[PDB]
Formats: C-alpha cells, structure tokens, sequence
C-alpha cells in the first residue's frame, strides 16, 4: 500500500502529528489550548466572535492542515455547545466558519469534528525515544478539565495501532488467493487473528483511565453533531460559506477504518441489506480521510476471502477464518460491556438506541462464523 | 474495466438474461409468467400460499440467480399489493420470503424489486442475429394488462445501453489525464457528450409506448416499496428469516449506475452537504449490484476530471467538459417534462416531493457548468 497513507507502525493514525502552527495562526491556537478555562468562564464564544477571518493559504504541508482541522473542529464544538447545558448556537461566525469549510473542502472531509481529527491526529509522545505506550503519550486538546478525554482518545488510538499489525498482512492475503497459495493464506489469517486478539488487551485500559460519570456528563456533549439532533433540528448555519443550515453527523468510531476494513476483509455483510446499521456505517465512510475511504473501496473490489474459504472444503482453512471472526466478536462483545458501564448506567442517574446498533453489528459479525453449520 | 461486470455493448445491463429456470422451479415460473391473470382473477395470493418451500441450490450461476430474483421479486410485489385498491398483505409467506431473502443475501441485494431486476435483467432479443432495438426486444414479466411496464422498462434499458458507449471511454479519460495528453482528453470528452446526446434521442421513444393514465394508476402500485410508506408503516415481515418487519425502498432510477457514474466522473457533487437529494442517491447505491457499487466507488478515487479542467485555462477543454455537463442537464430537463405528463398531470384528475428531488438534481448538475450560462 502506498498512496493510501497507512503507516506501517501507526496504521491509520497520522504518523507523527504536528503540535504548533505557523505563528500566523496564533489567534486560533490560543483558544484551543485554553478550551477548558474559556468554556468555564463563558469567554469562549466572546473570543470566537473577536477573531479575524484568516486565510488557510499559510498552511503548506498536509500535517499542518490536519492540525488546523483538529484546532478549528474543537473550537467549533465548544462554540456550538458552549458549557453544555442547553445554550446552543445555530449560527457559526463567518470568521471561523469560512476558513473551516474552505479547509474542510480542500481535505474532502465534513466541517465537523471527526474521529480522524481528534483521535488519529490529536496526540504526541512525551519522550520521543521511548515507545508508543499510554504513559509515554499525551493528547493535544481536551474540552474540560477532568473530561476524561485523554483516556478515551488515547485508548482508542492505542487500539488503532494494535490493529496496524494486522493491516500489514492484508496484501499477503490477496496475493495468496490470487497465486492460489493455500499454505501462505492460512498463516496470514492466523497472523491477523493473533493481532486482533492482542488488541482486546489494549481495550481493558479503558477501565484504568476513564471515569463513567465524568465521561458521560461531559464528553457526550462535545461529540454531538447536528444531524437528527433535537437541539439543532435544521442543522447548522456556517455563516459566509452556506446560505442554509447543513446537517452533519457527530463523532462516531463507526468512522474508524480499522473495524470497517476487517468487516470487508472477512466479507462480513456489514454494509449490505438496508437496516439503519448498514446505512449509518456506509455514511461514516464519507467522514473518513479520502485515502482511507479509497483503501476501503479497493478491498471491496478484490474478491471475497469468505467465498474463497467457503469454496475450498479445507477445514484448517475454515478454522483460520473463524479465528478471525471470533476475535472480532470478542472485541465487540467487550466494547458492549464497556458501553453498559460508561453509558447505560450513568444515564440511569437515546441509549438503548445505541445498544441496538452495537448488538446488530455484533450479531452480523457472529453470523459470519463458518462452522456455525 | 474487468470484473466490474460491465459489458462492452450493454453496459450495466445483464448481457443475455436467461428467460427460463431449471424445471425444479416451474411452480415459480407459472405464477410469475401469469401475474396479470392471477391478480385480476383474484387468485394470486392463494396460488402463492399454496407453494412448496424450494431450495435455491439448483440456481448455480449468476444469470439464473438474477432471473430467480426477478421471478420472486415480481411475485412479491404482486402478493403484497394484490390489485392495489388497498387490500395489502403485510406478511410474506415463508415458501417465498425465505428463498428470496437467501438469494438476495447471496447477491448482496435487498429482497425487493430493483432497477437491476426490472430493467437490467428483464429482457430478451427476439431475433439474436438482429440488433438491439425496441422492435427486436421484449421484457420477460409484467404485472397487469396495459400496465405499459414493457415500454417503461425497455425504454430505460435502451437509454441505459445508449450510455454504454460513453462508458468505454472512461479509461481513456483517466489515462489521458495522467499522461498529460491534452488533445486525446478533448477527443474523449467530446465522445462522451456524443453518447449522452444520443441517449436523449432514445428517451423520446417513451411517448410511443407508455400511456399516462395506465402508467400512473397501475404501474406506480407495483413499484412501491415499504420504506416510509403509510400503508406499511413498519415494513414487511419476511417470514422465517426475520423475527421483525424490514423497511426497504421502492424502485427508483436513482438505482441506475449510469447516471451516477457520469455524475461522479464529471465531478458533479451529488453529495452536496447532507441534503435529502444527496443522501438519497447515496442510499440508492446499496440497491445496485456490488460490482457496480465498486465501480462508482473506484471512480471517486481517481483525480477529479473537473479539477484537471479548471486548472488548465484551455477554452476548448472547458467547452468539451461543458458539452458533457449540458448533455446531462438536457436529459434531466427532458426527464422533468416527462414526469409532468406521466405523474403531475394524472395525479390531479406527495408528488411535490418528487419534483423538489428531481429539480435539485437538475440544479446541482447545472451549477457544475464552467461557463456560467
Ligand atoms: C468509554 C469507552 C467507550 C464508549 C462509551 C464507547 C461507546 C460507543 C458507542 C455508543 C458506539 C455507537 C456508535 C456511535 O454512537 O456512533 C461506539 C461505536 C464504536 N466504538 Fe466505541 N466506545 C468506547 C471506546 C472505544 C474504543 C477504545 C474503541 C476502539 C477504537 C471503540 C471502537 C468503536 C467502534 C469501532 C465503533 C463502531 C461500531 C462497531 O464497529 O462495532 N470504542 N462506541
Ligand atoms: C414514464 C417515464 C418516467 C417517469 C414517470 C419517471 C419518473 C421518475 C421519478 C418520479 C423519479 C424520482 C426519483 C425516484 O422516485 O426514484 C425518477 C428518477 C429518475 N429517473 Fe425516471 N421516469 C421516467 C423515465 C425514465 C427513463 C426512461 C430514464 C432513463 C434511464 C429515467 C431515469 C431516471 C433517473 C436517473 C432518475 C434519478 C434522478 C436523476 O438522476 O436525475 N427515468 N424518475
Ligand atoms: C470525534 C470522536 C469520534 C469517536 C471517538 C471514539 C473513540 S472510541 C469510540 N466509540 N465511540 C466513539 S464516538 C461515539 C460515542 O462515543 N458516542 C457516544 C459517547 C458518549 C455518549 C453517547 C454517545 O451518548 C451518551 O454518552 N468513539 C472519539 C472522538
Ligand atoms: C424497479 C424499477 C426501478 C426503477 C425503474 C425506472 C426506470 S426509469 C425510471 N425513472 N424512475 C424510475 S422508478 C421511480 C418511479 O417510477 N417513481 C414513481 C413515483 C411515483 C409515481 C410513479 C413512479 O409513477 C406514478 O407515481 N424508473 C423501473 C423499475
């Protein structure tokens, strides 16, 4: 893989994300760096209006434009939701909305905060010579103090990285159905299932670095979007760029390319049929960075690893395939238990809707098991 | 173009659809082939309810699966809507629901009748040695006597095929862009406009073979589906396959790859924001064969033909590209005239939503012209 922007260490993550912009954009940076205080002391909105409609033309490298997106995306959340408890803005200042939409169009992503922004691009190592681990790592932005947003963002990223180990064997698998090499394929599927089993370990860390109550009271606010949102029913107005309100969806790990590309690899009927779930997940592809959506595209047009395996009447082969499917059921099964703790309960002091979505995706995964006959 | 399943001469249409099934399946063929007589005599349902569960395992190749889908899809519409004076069936008998659904799953299509069924796979040459012309062609199934379904399907299909020739030239377009080959690119763009222009002469045939009254009051019922339909608010029950009612959209030529493909190639933004029109056309992609779905998808991963033309300050290129865009505008403007005669007019002797839709799509196409006028 090359023009798909998949790092070999860091998979779908942005390889070594920028921390600072051209100082020509200090107005922007300062707000973002101080988002907890500004939101708390209501001076946030006040400052966004204060700013000047800057030009995105002083952003030369991809890496810098991604940071800008994460910067603007973050401000935009805080401006719309404010302190979080109801005072919602329906118009976005031209001085921030025009540059944001211009940069967004340039990048083929929607002008709203997206997984690829605040997980894949929103991080650094504390020490550059120690390894990519939780304790050697930090985020670049949070919404509130004690919003638990480091735990959430980093544990996500860590899983994204555990996954890259498997993404590297994706071409091996394709070449092996091609060259008809059965022994290589089996090894390859095994390597994959192994990598996905390790990524279940990483998941456990959620419990260590995220508190249910802080998580649910706070992070939920800043992940909401303006598509099927009661609080903004018509969508949002981007002053300057759009005449009308536009509906864009809030944050979803459905936007992760890791789990979408395994669904596709193993030919899990993830986006076929037409239940809400298959719809939604398809839409989230338009909220992935173009090269990743393209990479998904290319896998779908290769031929089905499920079909191959199905058609070969080779039990050992069947079993490698099942190892994979089983591993992916564990992840989703663990993720659901996490959702009970960090969402279902806190909400007991909307949600079942989210459960149904999860269970449906988990179910489809499970119905993919081969030796279920 | 390789196994995007696009024919040299027939494009997205099925190359030589099979008219007959295996003998094992005569009980299906009988009903399908006599839909108009069974409905009218009030004994279609009973003939269906009296049917054996049949395995799909004697349908071995793609063509016969596609045929079987056509057969079962027709029966389903017939069974559900009966005569369409309002006595709906909300539950699809196991002996039908189950195979249809299995086959649908095997072909990654929703289990409801689609454009790829009724149009792309529902035809035959009368004399094989003679060319593809209305006169030399017939459909395999219709629903009522004087439904004009023949004229409807056959003329769409001729339009479809007319645009085939333009499809052949897509690869040349991409090759010419990257080789930086200005004269060739010009020739190819002109060549595409030529095909779209001719596809419009084809569209004229609609008047000769479809009658407004019958089209509106008869065909419209069997093309209706169960997504957001007041008559089936929760959708259909596919008996013995889903412990739940499923919502699927009725036939839409939004499911035609052809018009979506040129929208993509030309960089017309048929996903302008999250506007209803945009979302809907995206939805309809899921109701197309997967090969064809991939094709649209992989076009989106090539460099914009539009960016390339805007960047080059070449009047003769801008006019070639504009000719292509005009041609589409024409088709769509003719199509609205046609909608007026065949739906708005009968309608008044709901339909305002169809207009908004079509008008938005026309409008989007128009705002794509480089010369503003
Ligand atoms: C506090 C911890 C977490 C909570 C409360 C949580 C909650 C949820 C919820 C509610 C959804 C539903 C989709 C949506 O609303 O858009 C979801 C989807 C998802 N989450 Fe999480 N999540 C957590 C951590 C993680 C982590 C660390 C990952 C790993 C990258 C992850 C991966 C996913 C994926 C891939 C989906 C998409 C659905 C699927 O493929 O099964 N989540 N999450
Ligand atoms: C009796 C003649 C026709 C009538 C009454 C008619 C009606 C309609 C209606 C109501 C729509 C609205 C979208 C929807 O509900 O799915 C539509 C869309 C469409 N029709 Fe037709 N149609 C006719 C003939 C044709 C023919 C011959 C073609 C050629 C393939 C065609 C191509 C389309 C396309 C591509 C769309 C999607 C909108 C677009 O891309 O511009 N239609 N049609
Ligand atoms: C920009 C961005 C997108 C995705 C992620 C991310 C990383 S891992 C993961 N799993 N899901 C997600 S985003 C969906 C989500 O958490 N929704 C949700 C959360 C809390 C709630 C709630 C719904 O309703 C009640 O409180 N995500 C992080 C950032
Ligand atoms: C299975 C199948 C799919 C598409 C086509 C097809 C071929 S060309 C074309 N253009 N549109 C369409 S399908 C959409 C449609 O007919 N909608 C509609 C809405 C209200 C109406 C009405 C029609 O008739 C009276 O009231 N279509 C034919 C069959």
């Amino acid at each position: 893989s090359k023009e798909y922007h998949i790092d070999e260490e860091v998979g779908f993550a942005l390889p070594n994300p920028q921390e600072n912009l051209p100082d020509f954009y200090n107005d922007w940076m300062f707000i973002a760096k101080h988002l907890p205080d500004l939101i708390e002391s209501g001076q946030l909105r006040e400052r966004v209006e204060k700013l000047n409609m800057l030009s995105i033309d002083h952003l030369t490298d991809h890496k810098s434009q991604r940071l800008a997106r994460l910067v603007l995306g973050c401000i935009t959340m805080a401006y719309v939701w404010g302190k979080g408890h109801g005072d919602v803005r329906k118009v976005l200042p031209r001085n921030i909305a025009v540059p944001y939409c211009q940069l967004s169009k340039k990048l083929e992503l929607p002008p709203i905060l997206v997984y690829a922004d605040c997980v894949l691009a929103n991080w650094k190592k504390k020490d550059p010579n120690k390894p990519l681990t939780y304790e050697n790592m930090d985020v670049l932005f949070s919404f509130r103090d004690g919003d638990c947003s480091k735990g959430f963002f980093l544990v996500s990223l860590l899983v994204e990285i555990a996954a890259a180990s498997a993404i590297k064997v994706i071409p091996t698998v394709f070449k092996a159905m091609q060259m008809q090499e059965r022994d290589t394929l089996l090894k390859a599927l095994l390597e994959i299932a192994s990598c996905l089993e390790k990524a279940l370990q990483v998941f456990h860390q959620i419990h260590d670095h995220v508190n249910p109550k802080a998580f649910f009271s706070v992070l939920r606010i800043y992940l909401s979007g303006w598509k099927g949102n009661p609080q903004l029913s018509d969508g949002l107005v981007y002053e300057g760029f759009w005449e009308d309100p536009k509906e864009f969806a809030g944050g979803s790990a459905g936007q992760s390319s890791v789990f979408q590309c395994f669904d596709v690899l193993l030919g899990i009927q993830q986006t076929a049929g037409g239940g809400h779930a298959a719809q939604f997940l398809q839409d989230m592809r338009r909220y992935m960075p173009p090269a990743h959506r393209n990479f998904l595209c290319s896998l779908e047009s290769n031929p089905s690893v499920r079909e191959f395996v199905l058609s070969k009447g080779d039990a050992g082969l069947r079993e490698a395939y099942d190892a994979c499917v089983k591993a992916l059921v564990s992840l989703r099964s663990y993720h659901l238990q996490i959702v009970t703790k960090y969402i279902l309960i806190p909400a007991s002091q909307g949600g079942t809707d989210l459960m149904n979505f999860l269970k449906t995706v988990r179910s489809t995964t499970e119905k993919s098991l081969l030796k279920e006959g």
